[PDB]
């Protein structure tokens, strides 16, 4: 289990150029770590009805953390997302399911879709402990993705 | 497992826009049916020494029967894969692994991903039987399309 | 009634050249916006000054990032040949019963003596609903700049950043 | 020596995140890549009066090739000069002057500071062939890169 508080479980994934990625390792370099997991590249978020990929996610290229977006996409759909958008931080490919699972942050069924990632999001400090967790059900639930960089930086600033 | 002969097992699958597809509902059309699996959307095909994106996949659409395109990729990646190579064809999306399965075309780990589709091409008449059968266990191989379509023609024009 | 610039579009639905189902609205919401285009007739010429030729280059609208509709009164049976063969990979749709060009008024009373054929019309609609673009000619054999609709579209699909 | 037609030598060198970074591994991902050496990070561009840190770099996130920025600073350095300009691509670090020898493209002495990336700019196609090549020996001239870009997106056409 992960919750405010509880440390954060360690792990590896792929990330667009399947370079293997160690979650400690990067809590190792210094700055917090910040996960966010989403359904799908390439999918739209909603409101009642309007639909669009005005997806402000580049804007946690702005916290002072190593942010880590996980999908259970491919490595190669998520390159081709992470160049299409010019995020310049890193897309992890959960394409075993692995840690959806270990976070227990996954749709059974989306769409018909089975074992999907939920739209979570957390922050981990340097040690190993998660400062920060939001997580929806609702997959056409765009987070709020200034607010995660006020909190990201919040706590970078806290290990002063 | 199947092989050329036999009769193609039914199975519906979602495409790019989530609409269902059934096999036997498409081989009702009239035309033969064309199925083609593959690793993965936004993946390089490679050569001896070389590697490229130079995939001439569009080249079926000159094929006389009903193309359809699969891979465990989801339908959003499809979708863009589909419209930025002005694919005329559709693509299922085999998320659960189920036709990957069922046809027994399937790389049990490939570079550490688990469960991906095959590169292998089938034809199957508007009857149900498989007319043609190709497959390879090296994923960077390119299968020869302007082949595959004139198969496919003949099969349909065999069909007089 | 009318649909006109700025106004919202009204909604339909129509079977596509595999007679799927497929609503304007459902299609707007799912993130691009919509191209629409209506043309009199499948394996039809158009024509300038004089030469006439099949040399239509609507597969040009491939290169925009909307979704493109292609609409005539023509039967799925037929779009779906006239799509086969021109590799075209976005969707045509068939308003056999006439019930869209009416609706967005862009019907020929009578062409060449067929009634109630489909006139030179392209609609860009937002994925809220809105027209942001139209153009339409009394001309059939009036080809539209393929390439120009394809910026308008890229320019209203990435005004929504 | 390294010009046009001549096949670009091969090389590992460590990016921001210190995880090593092989070119013809990565050309061995598809798509061509773009090298662009540069003296040094959080260095200015300027001209006969003016200088100023306006450096569009992050433009060569429009090319569709792998982008790979080479200096002799450091891996925390590039990691900071990175994170700062939300650049995408990857940063390489020639700590050990090896690359930009192997190149030949190095300032003997600049302001005093000795064996410093000259601003160069190769384009290698997934096979191992320069297809471009541009060098000046004035630091302060900062490189056209929506040319580079052009560049390379018309020899990532060629590939088709």
């Amino acid at each position: 289990l992960v919750e405010l508080g509880e440390k954060a479980p360690d792990f590896t994934l792929p990330n667009q150029d399947f370079e293997p990625v160690n979650l400690y390792e990067v809590l190792k370099r210094g700055r917090p770590a910040v996960l966010i997991f989403f359904p799908a590249a390439f999918s739209p978020v909603c409101t009642k009805e309007l639909c669009t990929f005005r997806d402000k996610m580049a804007q946690l290229e702005k916290a002072n953390a190593e942010v880590l977006a996980i999908s259970v996409d491919s490595p190669w759909c998520l390159k081709k997302f992470k160049d299409e958008n010019r995020l310049a931080f890193n897309l992890l490919s959960d394409y075993n399911r692995e840690v959806i699972k270990l976070y227990n942050v996954y749709h059974e069924d989306l769409k018909g879709l089975k074992m999907v990632a939920k739209r979570a999001v957390f922050i981990v400090k340097p040690d190993g402990t998660v400062a920060y967790k939001w997580v929806t059900d609702n997959p056409l639930n765009e987070p709020d993705y200034d607010e995660v960089v006020r909190e990201a930086n919040k706590i970078a600033g806290e290990l002063v």
